[PDB]
């Protein structure tokens, strides 16, 4: 008769301890195992939202050592061409450059040849590359570019993939200044200079798998149906799958996840959201390799509509309690303002963080800048303008390095573990 | 003995434009007009010589759009001199920083550098006169040890090279012509400068209504003071390649600005100068005099701005422009409508009271090319140095004006800018 | 029943004067009694 | 007047000496001369700072930082005290018993409390925090046998929590944006819409 | 797991109770040690920041029973001469 189960603390009901501490912030080591199989430079994901998260903004996140989660709000072959943007992402790499086809007439390859210079165009059938013709080969004689351009037997390629260093190395000992990229089925993918190798950025924090791609998820629904596109984004090359619904401790939902885990024992799933610690369990058991926590997480609609929800700090520590032996991370999903509530979140036990609406209206998320009223605005109704993702992941991992000088926590894992709260008050 | 009330003023608040006949689609509507007697803008605006407003940046982007910029006087004489400089010498289908050599380098070093760099082609220079160049096939025969490049590599005299300058399709019939991949390019003294290749011509953005001069170069202005002092500062801003002076100051009818003038059209005769700032038709005709090529128009132009509020002087600006463009008619002196325009509204009512074109100034504070560097505060962009909105792209807030000034010009039939500044009519509205 | 406290009386005498001073310059009047005799004034709206 | 190397220093009359205005409460040395501290970073780099400071005649020495428990502040502290086992010396910021025990092993004179101690942005931007009640009488209990007294610094509104602070525990208060603006503080009188500033 | 070491309170969250007083306010002592060997007429000491302290408020805050802190925010030869 009146069941009361506990008292539930949020962010604002606890404060972090400062302690003895031998940690600069700048050293602080901020990297985390999402998974038992993937390792994060910094505790950080962006939310699967339209608004938020697609290509763009997940390659942006995974060069500062995050992953983010491409939305499902979009057709399935639409989304797994996301991933595999993000998968195959290389600045180096010139993609559409100007070619010809082996029908292409001589007249025809000769205006182009004054418009865009006769350093070498590809030749290409049907997006195969074929071979590249040069002035050379124009200029030297044999009507139509086939019969004069350098054939397939005599190209030097590079593999989409290979190491800049690598290719920079066979530029230099193939005596080339040009060097076109394939595909395993030999279709052109773009090319590389020594100068487009050079002017790459360098993202030396660049959350990467074991062949040096960018790591990146995506959502699907706990529904029936998703099949087709789990099986699409898989072969997509998804690093790490996100079972999301509203109520994770669902039975519908934790069925779903059984049947994933059953024909892909390897892949990498995060289910969510929970709660409490016995939602927790009952993912873990299902097969996630990670559990996703927030239901009402901070003053949300879910409380207002339905009445549910446990504030973030309890539930949290709840989850992590119910999954102490197991090597199960947890992630805090849901109700962070500031990166205190990151180091809070952390120091509760969860692992990483993942965020939304922080990250909607920066340069990467979807949407197009505008301007409006003088201001600033990504629109698709619109949301300010926020610049470049970077400068925010900069802004929030300064707060939570701050947070580790003061708690004398030198790693995430000892934030999780040693760093402690005080109860405080409204007043 | 009589409150000397001269006449009524009007703002632009006070006047609407008066819908006529038009054969004028707004996307043809023609937008270039004369600054001075011997300069053509493309689009009828000016950015104001404000340190957070124009430096080199905003200057190029817009001279890219047709208007020009003034680069503000708060820094050094060899500062501005540069900011000149940097826009007279802007092209961005030249790489700038290549990686040289000199004669003297061994060429270990040298395949130590092609490992890094290609050997497409290294510049070879001596004290920055450029002296020859060495590329991979200048090399092959099997060097003996301490070896230098001056041994192997291509002669000055056997150079194709290109003149800083030369119109782009120029450098791209001399690169194909003579077969080259890459070409360098030097100044009035040999002196490398850059290079160019097909590619860094194809990869610079296409600008149809640059404002340039007639050797092709973006236009560019600076102001300085009207105070005693700037002789040195002028000197240096016309050696840079100025293209207008702005002579500017608070009170343009005073007279020692008036004699400042004298003495800048006495020493630079074909110097293009713009005098301001005046409200009245004897403060046109007197700037006129001094020797200036265009007159700025506009004194206490707001309803509350301070210099109406802590002197109480000015003339609301409608009444202000039509004064001073009668002044000067049949002059040939354009007459610039400086301050008070909120809307691009506003800006079609200065040119059909007579101005030839406007200044615009915070308008374009913040943008991506102005002063001050991206600043995010709680959850907005900012440019900080106390911080601005951001305001994206200066191309995207001049497409939105001129796309304002073009539906009215389709609105009174007006289809270029002259005809808007002698045709387009007025009502008189009231405060209700 | 308190009023803002505004520092020395000269401050203020100084900063009025300033934009006096201001105005005299613009109008071009030297003195007072060209002040009160030769400036002029346009009529404006409340727009 | 003269120093003592008879330099010029100024002069006195009667009338001077009359209207030298009387301050019966003034916190002043052995020698008469009014007590002044500075302060300087914990961080290196700061030795010929202190030695100009103490050398100047500064009758207590404030080295501040944000962690008072960083190990490199419990070091600097340490070699600082041992170069002038004399000077009075204060360090901070802490807000628990163990930063104040460890402060005090340190060499501190005195130990000032205060890290994120009211409604604060270390709180928004770290996380971190103790409320200010708890952490002056940790720290003033951690510190009970030695002599070594409390400072209060921080979240100070009122003359009631002046009162508060010290019945916790703090032998004294520190205060800041409530003098600035005062006459003696930095900065030039601004007169703007009517009404008073110091600007900078 | 989920390790609260206890519960902290601000100035808002207590009030001082009244108490039998033979003190009248105005002979209230307020001198207090601010180290073994240093005594103040008031308990009160100024912030070392740029806004605040320097000499002169430093000079008027000691004439007045406390002590005031000279901030850092300047040169070496500066602060000592302060």
């Amino acid at each position: 008769m009146l069941r009361i189960a506990k008292e539930a603390l949020t962010f604002d009901d606890v404060l972090l301890v400062p302690a003895h501490s031998t940690v600069l912030p700048n050293t602080a080591d901020l990297s985390t195992q999402l998974t038992k199989t993937i390792r994060l430079n910094i505790p950080m994901l962006s939310a699967a939202m339209d608004t938020v998260t697609e290509a763009r903004l997940a390659i942006a996140l995974a060069q500062e050592g995050g992953i983010g989660f491409i939305h499902k709000n979009m057709s399935i072959e639409r989304q797994a061409e996301e991933v595999r943007r993000v998968k195959k992402h290389e600045s180096a790499i010139v993609r559409d450059p100007v070619t010809v086809t082996p029908s292409t007439k001589i007249i025809e390859l000769l205006q182009m040849a004054r418009e865009y210079g006769f350093s070498g165009f590809p030749v290409v059938e049907q997006g195969e590359l074929v071979g590249i013709v040069t002035g050379r080969d124009l200029r030297v004689k044999p009507d139509t570019v086939a019969a004069i351009m350098t054939p397939k037997d005599k190209l030097v390629t590079a593999r989409e993939g290979t190491p800049l260093e690598e290719m920079k190395a066979k530029l230099y000992e193939n005596r080339i200044e040009k060097m076109l990229v394939v595909d395993e089925n030999f279709y052109l993918r773009g090319l590389v200079t020594f100068r487009d190798i050079e002017k790459a950025e360098r993202k030396p924090n660049a959350c990467k798998d074991e062949q040096g791609r960018l790591r990146v998820g995506a959502a699907v629904g706990a529904g029936a149906g998703n099949e087709e596109r789990v099986d699409a984004l898989v072969a997509a090359g998804v690093d790490v799958l996100l079972i999301d619904s509203s109520h994770g401790h669902s039975e519908g939902v934790l069925q779903r996840i059984r049947e994933t885990r059953a024909k892909y024992p390897d892949l990498q799933i995060i289910g969510g959201n929970v709660a409490t610690a016995a939602g927790a369990r009952a993912l873990a058991e299902a097969g996630c390799s990670a559990v996703k926590v927030g239901i009402g997480p901070g003053s949300c609609t879910t409380r207002i509509v339905t009445g549910v929800g446990v504030p973030q700090i309890t539930a949290v520590a709840d989850a992590v309690e119910a999954l102490e032996g197991t090597g199960i991370p947890v992630i805090a999903d849901g109700g962070i303002r500031f990166s205190g509530d990151i180091a809070k979140a952390i120091a509760a036990g969860a692992s990483a963080v993942m965020v939304g609406s922080m990250l909607a209206g920066t340069e990467e998320s979807p949407g197009e800048i505008e301007l409006y009223q003088g201001r600033s605005y990504k629109s698709y109704g619109r949301v300010a303008y926020k610049g470049r993702l970077k400068e925010i992941i900069h802004q929030q991992m300064g707060g939570l390095r701050s947070c580790m000088g003061l708690t004398g926590c030198g790693t995430i894992d000892e934030l999780r573990t040693k760093a402690e709260f005080v109860r405080i008050s409204g007043a």
